[PDB]
């Protein structure tokens, strides 16, 4: 019995689910209350665009929403929120604070950990990034044969990769006068090799992104990259003009060969999957400039305040969270789809796949007790409308309930054909949620078939296949425009959604022990791969696999 | 009661699961049988590389596998298979043959549809494709100012987009001498605009890829591209030199303005999500050569044959399929992860996200009655090792059971650092499945913390967070090298996997009625977006959203 299954509010929610489940049909709910949208949507004015969070197409009623909020009061969301913002060490297994919110604390209101304000160091690195960006973008910083940097290569994996990648992709329109950026992460040699084959070492700046500076993929890639650079430059000292580091580890950085002046620092309280707001975002600032980088932080700060001062019942990240809890712990849905109707946000689903799953794919509570209820869902998605032709078929006519977040900006970065393309995009965005809610009844489909001139025969054989049972809930999140500021607010909104979920589940959203085992095991297998000798030191699958690898290494095809 | 649940073999399986599941533990199954790898693996020799399908780390015993095969027999998988290969119209709701096998039928064994061998029309398109490829790649085909083609842009969405995208990404190394390829698909203007901006119309060839040639996203992008092309060449006759079509609808192609000679055709028996093998695959052929395309087709041809002639119990796609049924229909897993340890295969999960989900995201059986069991799972994934740092945390220590397929080629296309990158990638590939299988007990974790010097209070608090329950099942799919041939075989292998599941569930994997409702509703909405009047014709949410979009399209941020 974990804290969540023991919570009376939680119990009350389950009870209600058992009793009224059948009473939750959207088409009826929307026919019965013409004011639904007005009662179940949030309109937020940031002063830099609006955000509409329309949760009306969800399987909920006021009564449900009330209990969901009560669950949050009962699980202590506010108090937990304050501990985070006050620099308390809520990452209780690592003994750490969780301060991504300090990285964008534009107010500079002091935040203390161990009785010491962090804003100065935070601001000191921001000033370093900023100067460095100016110098690189303007051409003041030159390579070893005196050329300006045309290409910047972030080398990192996970948290030291996905954020900078997703954000430079989403804000590509703001990169005029920026060097190109490349993201190398996989250990798979293809990644580094097909990237290096497209660069001139003279004009390439490598950024080695690593919190620990010991991660195997990143270090090997860094080393590989350094070796290629020296093949061309030959002089160790040229490295200082082409390699810089984003890390917390001055020593490992000093030993890799990087100039201590070339290290942009962050802190143990900056989680990787929460790190783009820090020195890790360097590549973002190089690409779109430091002012736009400041705009991104600044949008996170805005959402940070909203999370902090808004009553739970109207609080955006809190509501997205609770709806998730409703669907995960009462309805049992394993997944959550994130579907941005925006090509620029093509890695947005993937970024939150890491952010959500790495934070809440947990099973041990603060008391050290195994949970007896679900935790985080599997998160996935592709941008619309492409998905409409790929997997929406199953979302519409399969056997899974899939809560979905539809997102879109009102204004496109590219209003071609007098806005016709955006017009269509918007139309599909609106249409797909309508359809998923509404469905199409036997009779509706029947009337369609009659009007089409089908025989009662062909009609009878086809009829049942054109029926949509509807009642698939979605959220619709609409924003004026996708600028650096608005993106920051959005990214921040899901983060805090994730936090809330985690406090409700009594888990630690900020550690990630789950990665160790494979690593340890990887280190064991590496030396076992060299040589022709068969391997018998594991379970028979691992050996068989290894022996097939050795045998096939020799095949000519 | 659907065909599956009424079926006796299935009832036996459920019954076995009900009574034995508590005994399904990988550590113990492996400790008790040193022959498990030999007994639960398949090694196939294609004569162009070997495929080891290792399914020994699955929660199955000999009895379970025996009952699953029985189920395939009882459900009629072989007859169904034959009906497909013989041209029968098993795509019953549209009255269509399903013949993606005919497109890569290198044996030219006649395959008849309504009494006509289709092989000649298939081979004529192929010869035609080949002649075009040779003229385009060699420089013979000039643009409107006498320049050779340097860039090819495929315009299409879904089935006319993903395959060729995936395949070109995957075979990038075979593209020496080929023109660059670009894939425009989303209606979002960002896509065509950001692409056109990087193109010279004198050297760019467009391919409008569309089975129907009326899909809105595709025709519009096509119009946008044609308009853009015309602004520079100012000569309607130049279109013939820069625009070809891949479609089954000659009429609408003539209407669009594409010369009938510039039309590469296909047929209705080719499903979209099964079309890359056809004329839809022209961009593939352009990029890496007709020779390589041919190799892609034979690899698939080989797998078709393997699928057709191998007894069930040793048939790769059938076994993949049965394992899935077992996890879906007994265990209840909603998802299936595909995790290729290959950066070239970075779109592979996405491709089968469509192929699997669009095929078997269904709830209506052949008799026309609602299924009363689960069908298709949600498919998802990202290449390793990136995942180890993102969502693997959830796979290892969350609360969901997630069958995963790990794939890797033994031989890398880029053996840099004398193979060091590839050695590590393999080590991780191997160790991750070992770890999901084994876990790490409390006892084991304690010993590691004690050995690390942690205090009793340090160790006590951390210990349970470090425990891995294990028993997480995986398949490992290992193949000699990712050549065009092997790729064809692997894509074909999952294609037939999906087919088998579809047959077992008694659904139609080859229709997709689920896209219609949205399409209808978007046509309605388009016109209402024009102008600034409030809309009140839909449900309140659809209304509020439209109105909010109208309010905000005129905000200056
Ligand atoms: O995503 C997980 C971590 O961010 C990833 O393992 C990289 O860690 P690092 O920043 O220490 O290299
Ligand atoms: O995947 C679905 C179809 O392939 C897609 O809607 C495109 O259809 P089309 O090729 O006729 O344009």
């Amino acid at each position: 019995m974990a804290a969540l299954t023991r919570d009376p509010q939680f119990q009350k929610l389950q009870q209600w689910y058992r009793e009224h489940r059948s009473e939750l049909n959207l088409r009826r709910l929307f026919d019965a209350n013409k004011d639904r949208f007005n009662h179940f949507s949030l309109t937020l004015n940031t002063n830099h665009g609006h955000i509409l969070v329309d949760y009306s197409k969800n399987l909920v009623t006021e009564d449900v929403m009330r209990m969901l909020v009560d669950l949050a009061k009962s699980r202590g969301v506010e108090a937990a929120r304050e501990r985070m913002f006050n620099g308390e060490k809520i990452n209780y297994t690592e003994g750490r604070a969780v301060l991504h919110v300090a990285l964008r604390n534009r107010s500079n209101t002091p935040i203390l950990v161990d009785g010491k304000d962090v804003m100065p160091e935070v601001n000191k690195v921001l000033d370093k990034m900023k100067s460095f960006c100016q110098r690189v973008r303007s051409g003041d910083w030159k390579g070893y044969t005196g050329k300006t940097i045309t290409d910047v290569i972030n080398i990192g994996i996970g948290g030291s990769d996905l954020g900078p990648l997703m954000v430079t992709e989403a804000l590509k329109p703001y990169s005029s006068g920026g060097p190109r950026v490349w993201y190398v992460s996989n250990i798979d040699g293809t990644h580094i090799a097909k990237t290096l084959a497209q660069l001139n070492p003279e004009s390439s700046l490598f950024i080695i992104a690593s919190k620990t500076f010991t991660t195997q993929e990143t270090i090997t890639n860094a080393e590989t990259a350094k070796e290629w650079f020296l093949q061309a430059a030959k002089d160790p000292s040229a490295v200082a003009k082409h390699f810089v580091a984003l890390s917390t580890n001055t020593t490992k950085v000093k030993e890799f060969g990087i100039d201590p002046q070339n290290m942009f620092e962050f802190w143990d309280w900056v989680g990787g999957r929460y790190s783009l707001w820090s020195a890790i975002g360097l590549s973002i600032a190089l690409h779109v400039g430091f002012d736009n980088f400041e705009q991104l932080l600044s949008g996170a700060h805005w959402m940070d305040q909203h999370f902090r001062t808004t009553p739970l019942e109207k609080n955006a990240p809190v509501l997205l969270a609770l709806l998730g809890i409703w669907y995960i712990n009462c309805f049992g849905c394993e997944t959550h789809a994130m579907l941005p109707y925006d090509q620029y946000l093509h890695r947005f689903a993937a970024y939150f796949q890491q952010g959500d799953m790495e934070s809440n794919g947990k099973y041990i509570t603060k008391s050290g007790t195994r949970v007896d209820h679900q935790t985080g869902p599997i998160v996935w998605g592709e941008p619309g409308t492409n998905g409409q032709h790929a997997f929406y078929q199953l979302i519409h006519q399969g056997t899974k309930m899939i809560p979905c977040d539809f997102l879109i900006p009102v204004q496109t970065q590219h209003p071609i054909r007098k806005g016709l393309h955006h017009k269509i995009l918007l139309a599909n965005f609106l249409a797909q949620t309508e359809a998923l809610m509404r469905g199409k009844s036997t009779e509706e489909a029947r009337k369609e078939l009659q009007a089409a001139g089908k025989s009662p025969e062909d009609l009878e054989r086809l009829l049942p296949h054109k029926v949509f049972e509807g009642n698939r809930p979605t959220n619709s999140i609409v924003f004026t425009k996708l600028t650096p500021f608005m993106l920051g607010a959005l990214v921040a909104m899901y983060e805090h959604k994730i936090f809330v979920q985690g406090i409700i589940w009594d888990i630690n959203s900020f550690d990630q022990w789950g990665v160790e085992l494979g690593k340890q095991l990887a280190k064991k297998i590496e030396p076992e791969l060299d040589g022709s000798a068969q391997v018998t030191s594991h379970d028979a699958s691992t050996n068989g696999l290894i022996n097939f690898i050795k045998q096939q290494r020799e095949a000519r095809v």
